[PDB]
């Protein structure tokens, strides 16, 4: 497929966006986002589901449609466990916070429903107009160089999408961005912050080099996207933030230099993506 290409407003501009609603909602468990990655699969965050009967715990829609898609199986990353660091006084642990929604029915791609490119695929090689000798490490050097990286995510409200520009701190601001996990309630006592911020995470947010918009809980599972030569490449999955600016803008205005968002780096979950998606004709390297 020609991934990460516009085929207009809202889903005409971001046709890989998926909207997830929690069926039995509660405070902190209302909504998520995801990304169409193939005709049968939506990529999202594991923490969007109930661990029991995952398949009946959400509805998912694409293309800004009213209709819900039939969910056949939900596949959690096997390393994911929100309770895995409770003994270290870490109440919620978001390492490997990624899940695949396997749809019963094949999606029909159109103007409002298209797949996004994934890292280390032939789709991304072609989208970035790279040669057939291209390796996964070269794609990583192209997409996540050691610098502040221009990127974007999308928030949804009543079928309307808002694209937000953010910068991934992957250069000399990386350590500062990661250490700011201590501003997140519940992570403020851990002595070694690399216990919460593992190598699975990319870090956005803050006011340098630009005033990054922050994520909210309902953005969980949405794609973190790099825009290159009119193509959109997913590099991350929104996992967790220091401050939910939908609920607590007050707190972000108190600590704006430290208001970071954390995303699962898809380059760090490739063996799982490659295995689960091996029959989807995406041509993993
Ligand atoms: C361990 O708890 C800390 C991390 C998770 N935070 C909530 C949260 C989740 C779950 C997911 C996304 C995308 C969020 N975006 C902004 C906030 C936020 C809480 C409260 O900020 C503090």
């Amino acid at each position: 497929s020609l991934c990460g290409m516009v085929w207009g407003t809202d889903y005409h501009k971001q046709p890989w966006q998926a909207k997830i609603s929690v069926i039995r909602p509660s405070k902190g468990h209302e909504s998520c986002m995801g990304a169409v990655v193939s005709e049968y699969f939506v990529l999202t965050a594991a923490h969007c589901f109930t661990v029991d009967d995952k398949e009946h715990s959400i509805k998912v829609s694409v293309g800004g449609e009213k209709r819900d898609l039939e969910i056949e199986v939900v596949l959690f990353h096997p390393n994911y466990n929100i309770n895995g660091k409770k003994e270290a006084g870490i109440p919620e642990f978001y390492d490997y916070d990624v899940a695949l929604i396997k749809l019963k029915n094949k999606l029909k791609y159109g103007q409002t429903i298209r797949p996004i490119c994934l890292p280390c695929t032939e789709g991304t090689t072609r989208a970035l107009r790279l040669p057939p000798t291209t390796t996964c490490q070269q794609q990583k050097e192209e997409l996540l160089p050691a610098q502040d990286i221009k990127a974007l995510f999308v928030s949804e409200e009543e079928k309307k999408l808002t694209r937000k520009e953010v910068y991934i701190k992957n250069g000399d601001k990386k350590g500062s961005c990661e250490r700011d996990a201590q501003y997140a309630p519940g992570y403020d006592k851990v002595k070694d912050i690399s216990e919460v911020v593992t190598p699975r995470f990319l870090c956005t947010g803050g006011v340098s080099p630009y005033a990054d918009p922050n994520t909210c809980r309902g953005d969980s599972g949405g794609p973190l996207i790099v825009h290159k030569r009119s193509r959109f490449i997913q590099v991350g999955v929104i996992s967790w933030g220091v401050v939910d600016v939908c609920k607590n803008q007050k707190r972000q205005k108190q600590v704006p230099a430290h208001a970071r968002d954390f995303h699962i780096n898809l380059f760090q979950v490739l063996p799982w993506l490659k295995e689960k998606l091996q029959d989807e004709d995406l041509g993993f390297l």
